[PDB]
């Protein structure tokens, strides 16, 4: 018995029909479930049984070290046989999790186990990280709920009428009025009611409406207000994880006012570049742990021919991209007879290498078969669809290319790991596509009706493929709709669902493949005064001074400058005074520096050209010639030489310099792969996105218009959709929308639905489309974009290493002993004098540690009672609610009097005391203050009364793996300062260059009355908002518009209101490579090197603590 389960088990066949019968159960998972079905589980059901009987009877049940029950995935084996058994005996709700079984299929991949345990590594070091994010998000919704209760609540409500429709006025009348739902203004066609308010900047209402709140629901279904904390809790996380926020943040600041951007500041800067930046250095550390570990454990024959074939292959592939929607027959004649030209060449090639070189030499290499291969291809598609196969051709350049050689040879170093790690992605993927099939598949059939028209939307859980689909737009990074639309057919379950894969899916495995990339990729007078005045430190200030003064004044000119002949003045005189101290300022520095040193340099030549351009305008406003704009807003460039001055700031500087070239060969890369994944998609979906279209934007069903024909008999609109596929550079266009995740929704409903041209598309006929996509985010998005963020961390630890004066030949281990010995260089001790017998009893009390746990258990307490508050409560809570907070603060204030005391004048000698002491004056004068505000603005009041998140920020002190985490960012924050100005400059230059390109443009796409290009808040704004490329697919819709717009008339001095799409496209896409994918990167790396610096201190050597804790006892 027992020595035959022994032997059975050993056998390797045993386990290995173990997993072929686990990978036909997960095959047989994604059919539908049939009569057959309940039989094949039965089946396998028996087969999980026998096994488990015989693992018991080899080992035992729990009763020894080595039993049965003492490994995980024995655990996990035996509760889903149970959790199947249990389902066969009889809630539906179990069964979902059986497809936890395939989990086990990990272990087929070889190497799996570095994968594996750096996962396990990181879930457990995360531990530290839970507790400080729970914090930090209860804070931000504590301060949202503060600021923002009810502010979504706001409608435009019609004004009472005076003719008498509705009777005579009455207050009950007026209420019977205004609450009904038909006298709020909607736009016809929208679904949801605009916001207002009477703050200035915020929505205004049309005339006879007036802005009032407490009527109707919250947006999205009232999933998305601050009414209640846990509302507020959510929308916190929301907008820290980035997800639909652009939003939210448009509604916050509709209807509470411009100022409120502050906030949204605030959170973004914390919780988005700091915090996840935490948990991808603790990912990292994990993998590297890991991978250390697992490391130490242990005339054809001629260059002139190959240049031939590379040129010839340069303008194959030229040709193979100049294919297009609707060619003449011109065109296809040159395209055709240039592919057979091409394909002789090849075939002559192939002929020329077998006869001069050995037919096994010329098979012994992989470049020559590849060649055949592609040969093959070309011969069967010219015979006879194989024109896909094409692709290959371009490859072939990655031999000729230095760059795009090495990259593969990277690429190709490593695959195991990579391979690894997509496994995992996709058996995650599976898995929850399974699970949430089962928990959610049934709500969207029998609740359709809930849904706005009544019919299931595109992203469902009805199939498995939907179900897939959807979980890998939630590990994409867009989860809130899919869970809104569950809670509206659903329930409670699908929050933690949704949120569950937005962690697993993003914050991990993402991070994971990202530290796999890291680690992997990775006379004479006149001369000498003019030099005495350039060298002297007040010129220098003066010059900068009236660089930043003149930059704040060219900040002044928005649309309502020409109501203001003052400013006008003002502007025109100060550019006449600009261009003579350029002049001047260039003399000087001439005479100074020579002319080889000043023609020598980069910012001299940026001056030289500013000065150029200056005069220029003076030269054609003596002509009489307007100046051009853009010529005198060159001089805010100038801003950059003081801006790299300021203290701290060369490190960064210098890191992005140094990080261009990397930058640039990574931009060339990306460029090829998208280069053959958009002649991929032009090939798949060239002129099939037309469709047939009424009065009104809404497609017609295809039985009505079969075809092109039938519409334009009906008279109906064959209309293109703005993104497509038509030619090379809309198929760029189209997949920069994709890889960013902005504007992808659209673009894939048409390419699922697409069909032969000239045809009606059909909701979903051509679903399998999605692949071609799934592919390309695996390669364009997950892989290629991010490289920066690794090319960055690499830099900035070199220059940071550089900055400190540290040696670059010294290990991680000299540094860290380097740095052990400077901190034990400083320390000195101290010690407080106990108290005077009721004194020294007070002192001894005040010194236990009890009192301490008291005060936390305390400010607990408080924190509760402030998550108490609701939106809508009754006065009497309100004023039960503020006594207890008195009561509270008294409470704070006894403990500080009694402290103060006991340690008499020693109370100062600890920072944190003066925190507490400077929380309580501040809480016992805004307390006071509160009154008087609210008893003679509400909008004030609620921002004066931020003042109680003061003694409850009190509850970090004491904490451990807390305190090293602000350790690491106190460390980190001058860079991250360093980091927010500069962004701040580019910001400020791009709002001066939008205000002036698109500051009339028609109010379309994202573009408003209340977001646009018209004054330079509105233009912060925007570009706060695009600086996380969150919604810059509107913003390029608008501004790009060139269509029913009429031009401008110079002569009755209208400016215009139509668009550029040249300009737009140069605008929005140097922004996104700008800031996106540079400087927000920047951050991530800085957070990465100090925080491991943090705890290679704590772990591999000492931290402070450590000599705080030998001088106690000393
Ligand atoms: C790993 C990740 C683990 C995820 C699991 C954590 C999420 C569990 C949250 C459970 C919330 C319970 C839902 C029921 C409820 O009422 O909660 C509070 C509240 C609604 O309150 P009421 O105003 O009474 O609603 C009625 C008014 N129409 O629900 C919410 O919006 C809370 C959602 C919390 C988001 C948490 C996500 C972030 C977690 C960090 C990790
Ligand atoms: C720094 C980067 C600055 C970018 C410079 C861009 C300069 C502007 C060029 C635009 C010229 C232009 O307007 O050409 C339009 C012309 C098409 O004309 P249509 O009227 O659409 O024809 C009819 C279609 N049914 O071409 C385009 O649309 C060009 C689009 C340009 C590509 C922009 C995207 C670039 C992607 C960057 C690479 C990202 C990967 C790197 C990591
Ligand atoms: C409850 N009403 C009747 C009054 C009682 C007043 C009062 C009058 C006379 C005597 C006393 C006594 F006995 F206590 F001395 C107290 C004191 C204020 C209190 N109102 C209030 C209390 C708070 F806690 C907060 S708060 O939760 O926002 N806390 C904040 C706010 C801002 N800054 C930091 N903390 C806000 C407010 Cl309006
Ligand atoms: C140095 C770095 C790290 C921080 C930079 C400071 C910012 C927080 C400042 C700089 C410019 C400020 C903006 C200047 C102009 C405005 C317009 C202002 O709204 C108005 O114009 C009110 C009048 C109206 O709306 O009618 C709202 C605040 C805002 C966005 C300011 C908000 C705070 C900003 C972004
Ligand atoms: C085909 C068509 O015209 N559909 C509607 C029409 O019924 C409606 O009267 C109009 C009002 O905006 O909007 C459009
Ligand atoms: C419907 C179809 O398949 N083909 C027709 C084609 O025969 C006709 O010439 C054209 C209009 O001229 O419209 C389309
Ligand atoms: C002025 C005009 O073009 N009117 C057309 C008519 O000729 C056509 O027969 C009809 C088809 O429904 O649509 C309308
Ligand atoms: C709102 O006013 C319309 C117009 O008189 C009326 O038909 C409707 O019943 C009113 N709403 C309610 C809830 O009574
Ligand atoms: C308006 O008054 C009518 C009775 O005259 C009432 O039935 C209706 O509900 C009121 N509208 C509301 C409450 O929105």
């Amino acid at each position: 018995i027992r020595r035959v389960a022994i032997s059975t088990m050993v056998q390797p066949i045993f386990s290995y029909f173990i997993m072929i019968t686990i990978l036909i159960h997960c095959i047989f998972m994604i059919m539908p479930a049939t009569q057959t079905t309940y039989i094949l589980e039965l089946v396998f059901l028996s087969i999980y049984t026998i096994e488990v009987v015989v693992k018991v009877l080899a080992r035992g049940f729990i009763l020894h070290p080595f039993a049965y029950l003492r490994d995980p995935w024995n655990w996990l084996d035996f509760l889903v046989t149970l959790i199947g058994y249990i389902t066969l005996v009889v809630l539906y709700a179990l069964r979902a999790f059986r497809v936890l079984r395939s989990w086990r299929t990990v272990t087929i991949v070889p190497g799996w186990r570095t994968i594996v345990d750096a996962l396990s590594l990181s879930i457990t070091s995360l531990k530290d990280l839970v507790l400080l994010l729970l914090f930090s998000l209860s804070v931000f919704a504590l301060i949202g709920l503060q600021l923002f209760m009810g502010n979504l609540k706001h409608k435009c409500v019609k004004h009472f009428p005076a003719d008498g429709s509705w009777g005579n006025f009455t207050d009950e009348r007026w209420f019977n009025y205004t609450s009904n739902s038909s006298h709020w203004y909607i736009p016809d066609d929208w679904i949801e009611y605009p916001l207002c308010g009477n703050s200035s900047g915020a929505g205004m209402c049309p005339p006879g409406y007036t802005c009032l709140q407490g009527y109707g629901g919250n947006p999205n279904y009232g999933y998305t207000s601050f009414d209640t904390f846990g509302w507020a809790f959510l929308s916190v996380f929301r907008l820290v994880t980035l997800d639909y926020w652009e939003d939210l943040y448009q509604l916050a600041l509709r209807s509470a006012g411009p100022w409120h951007i502050l906030f949204f500041i605030i959170v973004v800067f914390y919780g988005t570049f700091c915090f996840l930046n935490f948990i991808l250095a603790v990912v990292v550390m994990s993998y590297t742990h890991m991978v250390k570990r697992a490391d130490e454990e242990k005339v054809v024959l001629s260059p002139f021919f190959e240049l031939f074939i590379a040129v010839i292959i340069v303008l194959n592939i030229t040709f193979m991209a100049l294919d297009h929607h609707d060619m003449n027959i011109e065109f296809e004649r040159i395209l055709r007879t240039g592919n057979y030209i091409f394909t002789s060449i090849y075939i002559v090639e192939a002929v020329l290498k077998i006869i001069a070189l050995s037919p096994k030499f010329y098979f012994k290499d992989s470049w020559n078969v590849f060649d055949f291969i592609i040969v093959v291809f070309a011969i069967l598609e010219l015979g006879l669809v194989f024109r896909s196969f094409r692709l290959l051709r371009v490859f072939r350049l990655a031999k000729f290319w230095p760059t795009l050689n090495n990259f593969m040879s990277v690429m190709t170093k490593s695959y195991g790991a990579f391979v690894n790690v997509m496994y995992v992605m996709f058996l995650l993927l599976f898995i929850f596509a399974i699970i949430g099939m089962q928990l959610f598949g049934m709500n969207y059939i029998d609740n359709m009706e809930r849904f706005p028209d009544g019919d299931l939307p595109r992203w469902n859980f009805t199939d498995f493929l939907h179900s897939f689909m959807i979980v890998f737009r939630a590990l994409c990074g867009e989860w809130i709709e899919s869970m809104w639309d569950c809670m509206l057919v659903g329930d409670w379950s699908c929050i933690p669902f949704f949120v569950a894969v937005f962690f697993v899916g993003n914050l991990v495995i993402l991070n994971l493949l990202i530290a796999l990339l890291l680690n992997n990729y990775g006379w004479s007078n006149i001369r000498r005064v003019c030099f005495l005045l350039a060298k002297n430190k007040y010129f220098q200030k003066f010059v900068t001074a009236v660089l930043v003064i003149t930059s704040v004044l060219l900040a002044l000119e928005d649309i309502y400058l020409p109501q203001r002949p003052v400013l006008v003045n003002i502007t025109l005189y100060v550019d006449y005074v600009l261009t003579a101290f350029f002049v001047i300022e260039m003399i000087i520095m001439l005479f100074a520096v020579g002319f080889k040193k000043y023609f020598t340099s980069k910012w001299y030549w940026l001056d030289f050209i500013v000065v150029v351009a200056y005069l220029l305008n003076f030269v054609l406003m003596c002509a009489g010639i307007e100046a051009l704009q853009t010529l005198r807003l060159l001089r805010v460039f100038r801003l950059f030489r003081p801006l790299s001055k300021v203290n701290g700031m060369q490190v960064v500087t210098s890191t992005l310099v140094e990080a261009v070239p990397h930058i640039f060969n990574v931009i060339l890369v990306g460029i090829f792969f998208w280069l053959v994944f958009a002649i991929m998609g032009v090939q798949l979906f060239a002129g099939k996105f037309y469709k047939c279209v009424d009065e009104n934007s809404t497609v017609l069903s295809h039985e009505i218009t079969m075809d092109r024909n039938d519409c334009l008999h009906e008279n109906y609109t064959w209309e293109n959709s703005p993104m497509n596929f038509d030619h090379v550079g809309n198929a760029y266009l189209s997949l920069l929308q994709v890889a960013t995740f902005k504007g992808w929704l659209q673009i894939m409903n048409d390419a699922i639905d697409s069909r032969e041209v000239h045809k009606q598309p059909i909701r979903e006929t051509n679903i399998y489309m999605y692949l071609y996509f799934i592919f390309f985010i695996v390669f364009g998005s997950f892989f290629i974009l991010k490289l920066f963020v690794c090319i960055l961390i690499d830099i900035f630890r070199q220059q940071r290493r550089k900055a400190e004066g540290l040696s670059a030949t010294d290990s991680r281990t000299q540094l860290i002993y380097r740095r052990a010995v400077m901190r034990t260089m400083s320390a000195k001790p101290v010690k407080r004098i106990p108290k005077n017998k009721i004194q020294g009893c007070i002192f001894d009390l005040v010194t236990n540690q009890a009192f301490d746990i008291s005060i936390m258990v305390l400010i607990c307490l408080n924190m509760v009672t402030m998550m108490v508050e609701k939106e809508g409560q009754s006065q009497h809570m309100t004023e039960v609610l503020y006594w207890i907070n008195v009561v509270f603060i008294i409470l704070f204030t006894g403990e500080c009097v009694l402290k103060l005391i006991s340690l008499r004048h020693y109370y100062f000698t600890v920072g944190w005391n003066i925190f507490d002491f400077v929380v309580v004056i501040i809480s016992i004068v805004g307390m006071f203050l509160a009154d008087l505000i609210e008893t003679y603005s509400p909008t004030l009041f609620r921002v004066i009364r931020l003042a109680r998140i003061g003694r409850i920020l009190r509850l970090v002190k004491g904490a451990k793996g807390i305190r090293l985490l602000l350790l690491a960012l106190r460390k980190a924050l001058r860079t991250l300062f360093n980091v927010s100005f500069l962004l701040f400059v580019i910001m400020f230059v791009y709002a001066v260059f939008g205000m002036e390109f698109f500051m009339h443009i028609r109010d379309a796409g994202a573009i408003d009355d209340v977001y646009n290009f018209k004054t330079f808040g509105q233009s912060i704004i925007l570009l706060f908002q695009l600086a996380t490329s969150a919604g810059w697919d509107g913003v390029y819709f608008a501004i790009a518009n060139e269509e029913d717009c009429r031009a401008p008339d110079h002569e009755l001095g209208y400016p215009g209101n139509c668009g550029s799409r040249a300009l737009g496209i140069a605008y929005l896409v140097s922004y996104l490579i700008i800031t996106c994918l540079v400087v927000i990167n920047m951050y991530a790396a800085v957070i990465l090197d100090y925080v491991l610096e943090v705890y290679e201190d704590s772990k591999e050597g000492l931290t402070d603590d450590d000599y705080d804790m030998f001088f106690e006892v000393w």
